[PDB]
């Protein structure tokens, strides 16, 4: 059963997305019983429909947390997107405000994994072996980066089929316009079961990707982790999973370990209950932004003082910038589109214009001629997290100017294709903008690896803490990642239950 109040456990997680996962994967595997504690919900029964999720073309309550309108960032185009009135629920995707930039995160059991876009890419080795000097890379590439592909179900799609297939039309277009501007194109890895889209498009099993969904969840066909690293944990019979309950302070417990307060909610968000219990190792896993701000607000408010000055600094949006085009009409993109991104147009060897840029689906159901790119670009910027006295919460001091040097970048590669093209970008996807700039799926950072924690992820002034996820990595990786987060996550288990267990 689920944490009660007065409790003492071993080993507690705070989280369950891929560094949770991959924490409690390696703890139970070891024997050490494990709680994890989730602020979601676990996404394993049925709504109203018969359905777990909610598809993006008709949202309902299931889609956001806790929200009284649905939010994706495109908005009202051609039918598509519109954002509709709500119920407030504790749903699936998290469009956290925040007064620069808003951060979508999941929520639930598997955090960011089941609403993400499969897409499992490995950074590339010279970058890698540059943005985290102190980690040994033969270790990561000849290990802990194929552990993490091979745990996480990775995938290819056939090539063949996908040549063929109506559903990535928009994919084949947005190849051949990188490519007759002389970038380079290539095939992304994904956790998308790539056979079962093939029976989709068949018409054999429910539609899922080839159905309208991706960011309110996948009621089939991809691996989320609650299908790979958390059914595997589970598996071994020590893994506790608490949801609804949302951790708010972690403080020195007397004589050992560490009190840790949280917060039941009911499925409206309304706190039902208060809950405290003892854990003698926890180990943080809320995210780049919920592990910030949770150790940022322990450190201001006195209850982890002793954290380091590097606590809440050097967070980064992964550069993520969105773009869209407009093609000429014999460079139509198709009006069945798969959700799920395959292709990435990869100039990060280009020192003036360092991007790697995915062709993204825009499934209106109807020809739009739109090819939509979300690009990871090199931005430097980086911002820091810091507690406010007056409010008491936790701001990040990112600012949406700092997206500029991303917007730079991507322009170079994107106005070239449009030279070559003849044509414009849509002003129209997202208050007459062209960039979408002021949102980010992939926050990294605030507790970086090697400067706020020791070089495995430990807290060196706390013994038993540690920090397993996002928040480790230095505000950008150059890819996806996913990936990237499991296999650091993977490093950091082995050495913690190795050394310290
Ligand atoms: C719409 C979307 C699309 C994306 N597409 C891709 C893609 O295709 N490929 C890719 O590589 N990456 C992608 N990402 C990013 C990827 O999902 C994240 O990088 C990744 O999930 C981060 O992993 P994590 O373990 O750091 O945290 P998360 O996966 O964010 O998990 C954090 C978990 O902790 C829980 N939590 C938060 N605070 C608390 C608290 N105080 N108490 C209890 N529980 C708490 C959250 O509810 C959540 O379940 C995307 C993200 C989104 C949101
Ligand atoms: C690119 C991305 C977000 C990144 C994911 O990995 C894949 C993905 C699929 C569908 C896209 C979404 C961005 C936002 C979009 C464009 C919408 O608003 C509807 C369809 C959505």
């Amino acid at each position: 059963r689920t944490l009660a109040d007065g409790d003492r456990v071993p080993a507690l997680v705070i989280g369950s997305g891929y560094g949770g996962a991959v924490a409690a994967l390696r703890l139970t595997q070891a024997g050490i019983p494990t709680q994890i504690v989730e602020m979601g919900r676990s996404w394993d029964t049925p709504g109203s429909d018969g359905k777990i999720f909610c598809g993006m073309l008709n949202p309902d309550k299931r889609s956001m947390w806790l929200a009284d309108k649905t939010d994706q960032p495109v908005s009202n185009f051609m039918g598509f997107g519109i954002n509709k009135s709500i119920d407030r629920y504790v749903g699936v995707l998290d469009s956290e405000r925040f007064s620069g930039i808003k951060v979508y995160q999941g929520r639930g059991v598997g955090g960011g994994s089941l609403v993400n876009g499969g897409m499992a890419v490995t950074p590339k080795r010279n970058y890698f072996e540059e943005i985290l000097p102190s980690v040994d890379s033969n270790e990561m590439y000849n290990k802990y980066f194929p552990r993490a592909n091979t745990g996480l179900g990775v995938n290819n799609i056939d090539q063949a089929w996908f040549e063929s297939t109506e559903w990535y039309k928009f994919a084949r277009t947005g190849r051949k316009t990188a490519q007759r501007s002389g970038f380079t194109t290539a095939f992304v890895p994904n956790v998308y079961d790539f056979e079962y889209m093939k029976k989709e498009a068949a018409g054999q099993v429910t539609k899922s990707g080839l159905g309208g969904e991706v960011i309110y969840g996948n009621n089939a066909g991809k691996k989320s982790l609650d299908k790979t690293y958390l059914a595997q944990a589970a598996a071994t019979g020590k893994l506790t999973i608490t949801t609804l309950h949302r951790v708010t302070k972690v403080a020195p417990a007397t004589g050992s370990g560490y009190s840790v307060t949280m917060e039941q909610i009911d499925e409206q968000g309304n706190v039902v209950a208060t809950k405290v219990v003892t854990a003698d190792r926890v180990f943080f896993a809320a995210g780049s932004v919920g592990t910030s701000k949770l150790l940022v607000s322990m450190k201001a408010q006195g209850h982890l003082p002793n954290l380091s000055s590097q606590v809440g600094e050097g967070w980064g949006n992964n550069g993520n910038i969105m773009v869209g085009r407009a093609n000429h009409m014999w460079d139509a993109t198709g009006s069945k589109q798969a959700t799920i991104p395959t292709m990435g147009i990869d100039n990060w060897a280009d020192p003036t214009a360092p991007i790697f840029a995915e062709i993204a689906p825009l499934p209106a159901g109807l020809e739009t001629y739109v090819s939509l790119y979300l690009a990871i670009t090199k931005n430097p910027e980086r911002a820091r997290f810091q507690f406010n006295s007056g409010t008491g919460k936790v701001d990040l001091t990112w600012a949406q100017s700092q997206n500029q040097k991303g917007i730079d970048m991507a322009k170079k590669v994107f106005d070239k294709i449009n030279q070559k093209e003849g044509t414009i970008y849509r002003t129209d996807l997202f208050y007459y903008k062209t960039w979408g700039d002021d949102f980010t799926y992939h926050p990294l950072g605030g507790v970086l690896l090697n400067k706020a924690t020791d070089n495995f992820g430990r807290l060196p002034e706390y013994p038993g803490l540690y920090v397993v996820d996002g928040s480790l990595v230095p505000g950008n990786v150059g890819v996806n990642p996913f990936v990237t987060i499991t296999a650091l996550a993977e490093r950091n288990m082995d050495k913690i239950i190795s050394s310290d267990i």
